[PDB]
């Protein structure tokens, strides 16, 4: 559809991966309400499509997302934070059932780093940079900059970034555990699509159950997380893909999953 | 007693280290019911042995453990998994009170990675590989593979492995946090025994309390985890080894612990 | 004030950073009760000063802190713990609202490692070393040596250090996530003061909210932690520094925070 | 609007209370998808309405709600539950930030008891009956019938109701703590509206913060829940109603809250 | 089988309920090692029986259980308690998948109250009494006496019983939430068996899922409890009894469950 | 002493119970900073006094405590609450390791209800009343009024009291779980002292462990709470009172505890 701030298209072979690109190179991909709206619409369309198995959220080659639009929240009041339209539709990424890969190129600061952290996998470019400069403008992160970041890179580095606003390179993010792979700036998006393709080639119902169990590691205690994982594991046997997948292995052949 | 799938013996000076070697070079150490039953028996006898202070779990030079036998759970239905005696004796390692070290040589896939992740310390070989290919056969990890992994390597890398099934090298595991030390393939087992020897050289009662204190980090909040650690710290003053160890510091000599 | 174990002074330009140096180059900065008292007093004075924005905790070039004085706790009984004046004023550093940076040079063992882990940021020297040798004296870490360590470096490395007492290098500490920056031995203290200055230049009220939100990651679930972050983010709009910081950005100028 | 299964209207003086009634006497107010969709619409309309301060959910004199429509979920398969439009929009009532009072008359079984427990306050009639008969049809509660009930009436009584499917009288629910007030069958709705009017007479912002603080008790530990309550207590000081409410108290007059 | 301290028999029509009666009227059913072992054996036998659907745990008319045998743990030591197993095998009731009903007649003190609290449902006689007199002998509860009690009766009453050792009447336990139904002394066992029969008539697989859902209300947060309950609810559709139960309702007939 | 708002004295035989009375009949025992400062001092001296075993907190015959002084927080700013001295030192009552009983007579509103809930046991008079009218002045509870209340009386009643500011009778508090015993207005304090004396007749070190175990119910999961109870149960064997208490029981005599 006609989008002013993003470009939604299905990339890769078999049209199984959905690429959501943020088109705003004049503001370094500023996350305004209009952009967030289009982003949520695209995510819903790809999540409600049987062909799409995974989504790849990317930006530009110079900056993935420079965070929220300060020009909009400048004059916001405290009362305008609780009972208003402003800043309420940011956590839609956390309610998606299909895997979402984050291709980060250039600056990913504030809302951008929060947007990437909300995604399952994060692929960063050789020149990518992450930071939480909220402290430099008199505010703190508001979408996971102090919760997901701390759990990923630890307290020592999280405290520094959040309290100093300094940037970390893609290498430090890889070494700290924030990102899983570093790819060239020219092939970052292609590598993310290739990864999404491999993920979409598996049983979607099982992929969702897996994502749910992995995400449950930050909301439960290990003892209960294990029991919840085993219950989801038991439930996999109710699907036909489980029988097909295991039967293919014993017969030494490729499995043909039907998403059921 | 006789064993068909494992080799159990005591190693190290004074025979203070119990070695459990998975012996099935034809199935890449497939974790079948027979192997798990013998593994639990080997863990039990070493647990009830007052001479053994630590246990070392190892496999083969090419494969540590390939996971559960897919040929056995192929025909299993949902009703069987929930209330039938097939997949119910995998979590005995979590109940072992003595420290356990996992000498991972070669493939540690699926149940193997979980088996190693359930131990306290994991020593990996130069050519060791870890993966969670459950998604490739139409299922998800069922022994905490999505809980302990996520807590160690992070959501980004854990999500990829669980959703893509791709392998990670020993170097990637050491940098993430899954394994602590990388050893040559020919010296892995001996170095793990040498580490177990150092552990067994301390008071077992205090070694058990310390092991329980570390495990509490994944089951309680940081506030309550510190209070529990405080009470366990106070409990050490009720043992003779505490007085002996501290007295062995003021007096410049070697401590002679008595496990009491 | 006159101190016998520490040297409290305000370093850096404009006197915005408070430095607490443990001066005991004969027992490797053994954390005696008298030292802990002076340390708590210095922390209180800096925390109750409108000029100090951040604190830097450091020791000697050869040793940061060798842990609690075993000479004192040698003869303590089980009743003397749960019920006396012994080992009770250690966790005061956890209640300090202002950021604290740990400049670790040389040995940081036992209580010294826990003392460093209680801080928000840890800068380690090239020759610095961390360890938890409590197991060698018949005791276990009782001030967060297992809780804050396991959550940072992982179970495998934490279990090893706690059950073996081996020393990890500054490089390994950074790769695991315990420390954020590896600074030269001759410039460690200066770099830490510079970092503290960069933190003390931001809105103190916002810096406090940021620290508390990051600490919440270890006390709450990811869902509730995100909602607590939301309310804290909303509360920033009630301060004057929030508007000044954002207006300066829109106007492309420097922000002059008033700490309110 | 044109509702086929509900009757939404603003009752009470000043139209500050929104009444949502379920009109399906021929099915004991069975919760079908159409009924739930209309229920969610009425909730959103009253939530966005600036005049409505509280909502009152009620049914018939003989049945509040007899649970979900079994005729619809009869042929549903396991795959249908994890997809395909089925059973997703039931928890919308928990996201309503405004207080909701449940006026229960007659049968409140299964989904009806869950819907009542989802509300903040529950007023039951002299003849009201609560039960969880899911077990009698080969299923279990799926919208909190095993979590909120257990937390209110205890494990002993919750187990009996869930495992046996027996009913409890309004007198039993009040003594157990499930309902707060027992009103006559002829004046249950009026008393519920009166309670809603009293709640809609104070600052809506403070009412929202209060409701969130109460729900916080079931999502965190007592230590963290107290700190959030304290932070919310600090936050309300930024509102004008806080100053007006207290000023009126000091001056012995009626406070005129402006909801800001 | 041959039991010296208990009487295990299968009571009720169709032999679907297993009754475990503690036969020791000379020590008020003091829970000794031998008694606990026999109790565990009887539980295991009933749990591994395809006919028994529920278990009824009862004692004498004057005493259900007077707690652990002080004559055995008198000369015990801290070392013999932490490492050497002398007190374990008590939590065998927490691992039972089938519902267990506690018919409490007379004294239920210390271990007896803990034994009853570990069961799912508790039926108390008109003259039954509950207490935690551990404080009177210089000890505290050790089998969840403080955890399960505080979560049912409240902090005020729990604190009083634990710090004073006073007894509460069956009526008080009923109003507080520790007992669900008060039965006459001469009909307590029969009514308890009747309730067990009502539980032993539904799908065992679904009854187990329901019990596990209720037990989970004390191990995690509400938001996570709702998710697990919803997932377990979805899983019930993979069983045959679910379809049979719902089809019988639509057809207005009795359901014939087959435990699958 | 020279107190101006309270009357602290040691009542009961042998002077083993410390009575703290709030003397302010002209303000319904308003909790101002001066009262709280003296209350903390009275709690400190009684906690350090080796003869006092329990404390009893009481008010007047007409009012226990009418909440914080509104006239002192009227002109407070959002920055003052977060940075200034105002509204601090209220949680000291929760840090008292010795048991504390709350004798509530008359009004217990706002801060008074929270102050009473902070104690371990609450004895209420026949005419006592509890309420949380904070909502009527444009504020919410700020000392656990929602956390501890909801966890005791339930969500249904807690929501009503917090959102309507309605008063509940002493009978309602007893049936809900807020108070444990109701006593005549003329003998409330005497019965409270008698209860405190009973608690003071047992081993203080064990009484402390017991209180710590009960408070643990509101900070951890049921699984972890049970394990901590066991460790505290094991730690009790290191005390001499444990041996004395059990030795007296088997010998049918009265135990002479030595507080160690
Ligand atoms: C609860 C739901 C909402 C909560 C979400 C959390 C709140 C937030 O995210 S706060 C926003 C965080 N702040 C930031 O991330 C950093 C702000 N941006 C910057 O500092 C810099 O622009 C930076 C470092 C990224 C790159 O700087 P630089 O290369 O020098 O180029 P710069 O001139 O500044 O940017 C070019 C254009 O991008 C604009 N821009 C950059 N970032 C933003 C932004 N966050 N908002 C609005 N405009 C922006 C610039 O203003 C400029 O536009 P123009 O000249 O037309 O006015
Ligand atoms: C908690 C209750 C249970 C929960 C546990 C969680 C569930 C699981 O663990 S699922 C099992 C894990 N999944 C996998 O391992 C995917 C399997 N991929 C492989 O197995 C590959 O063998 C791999 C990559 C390890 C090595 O590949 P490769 O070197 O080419 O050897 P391969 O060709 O497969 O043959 C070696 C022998 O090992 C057998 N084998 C390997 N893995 C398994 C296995 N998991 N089960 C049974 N047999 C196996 C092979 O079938 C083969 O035997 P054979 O010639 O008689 O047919
Ligand atoms: C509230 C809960 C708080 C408690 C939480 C956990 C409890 C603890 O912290 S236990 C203490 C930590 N344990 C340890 O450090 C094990 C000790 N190993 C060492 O201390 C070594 O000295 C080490 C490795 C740091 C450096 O050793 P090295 O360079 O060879 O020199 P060394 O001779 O040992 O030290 C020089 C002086 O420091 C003293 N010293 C070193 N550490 C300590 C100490 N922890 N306590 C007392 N004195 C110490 C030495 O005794 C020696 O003094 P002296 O010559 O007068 O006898
Ligand atoms: C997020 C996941 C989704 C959310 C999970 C929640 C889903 C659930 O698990 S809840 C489903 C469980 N609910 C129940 O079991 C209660 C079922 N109802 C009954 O058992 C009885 O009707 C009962 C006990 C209320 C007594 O009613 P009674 O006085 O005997 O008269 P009865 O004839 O049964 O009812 C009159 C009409 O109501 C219908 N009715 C009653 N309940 C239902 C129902 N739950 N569904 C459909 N129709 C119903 C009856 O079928 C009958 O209609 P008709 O004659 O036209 O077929
Ligand atoms: C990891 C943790 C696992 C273990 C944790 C469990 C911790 C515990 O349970 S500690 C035990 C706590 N229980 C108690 O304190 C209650 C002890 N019993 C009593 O106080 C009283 O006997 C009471 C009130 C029940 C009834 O008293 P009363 O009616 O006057 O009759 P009484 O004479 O005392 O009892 C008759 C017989 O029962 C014996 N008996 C009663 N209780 C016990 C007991 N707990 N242990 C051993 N013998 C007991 C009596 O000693 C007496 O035997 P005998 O005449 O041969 O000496
Ligand atoms: C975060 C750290 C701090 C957080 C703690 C939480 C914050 C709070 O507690 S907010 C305060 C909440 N408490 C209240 O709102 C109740 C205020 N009290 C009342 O309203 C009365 O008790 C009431 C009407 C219920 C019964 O009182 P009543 O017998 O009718 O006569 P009343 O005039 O009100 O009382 C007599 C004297 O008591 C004074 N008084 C009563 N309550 C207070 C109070 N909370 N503060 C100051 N003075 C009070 C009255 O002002 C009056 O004094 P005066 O004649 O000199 O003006
Ligand atoms: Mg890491
Ligand atoms: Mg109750």
């Amino acid at each position: 559809a006609n989008f002013e701030y993003i470009i939604a298209e299905k990339r890769g072979k078999n049209n199984t991966v959905g690429l959501i690109q943020l088109n705003r190179p004049k503001a370094l991909n500023a996350l305004c309400d209009g952009l967030i709206d289009e982003l949520n619409q695209a995510l819903k369309t790809f999540e409600e499509d049987p062909a799409v198995g995974a989504i790849v959220l990317t930006g530009g080659d110079k900056a993935f997302a420079a965070g929220a639009d300060i020009k909009e929240m400048q004059n916001l009041s405290f009362q305008d934070c609780y009972s208003s339209k402003f800043l309420k539709h940011w956590d839609h990424l956390t309610q998606v059932k299909k895997p979402v890969i984050a291709a980060v190129n250039g600056y990913a600061f504030g809302g951008g780093c929060e947007l990437a952290m909300m995604c399952d996998i994060i692929y960063a470019g050789e020149k990518a940079q992450f930071a939480q400069p909220e402290i430099l403008i008199g505010t703190i992160p508001g979408a996971g900059g102090t919760q997901r970041l701390t759990r990923a890179v630890g307290k020592s580095l999280a405290m520094e970034m959040v309290l100093t606003g300094d940037r970390i390179s893609a290498q430090d993010a890889k070494q700290a555990g924030l990102v899983s792979k570093i790819c060239p700036v020219e092939t970052l998006v292609e590598e993310a699509i290739q990864c999404a393709e491999k993920i979409a080639s598996n049983s979607k119902i099982v992929v969702a159950m897996a994502k749910e169990s992995v995400n449950a590691a930050f909301e439960m205690t290990l003892t209960e997380g294990s029991k919840l994982e085993k219950k989801l594991f038991y439930s996999t046997f109710a699907t036909d893909d489980r029988k097909e997948g295991m039967t293919a292995f014993v017969e030494k052949r490729k499995a043909n999953f039907k998403d059921q």
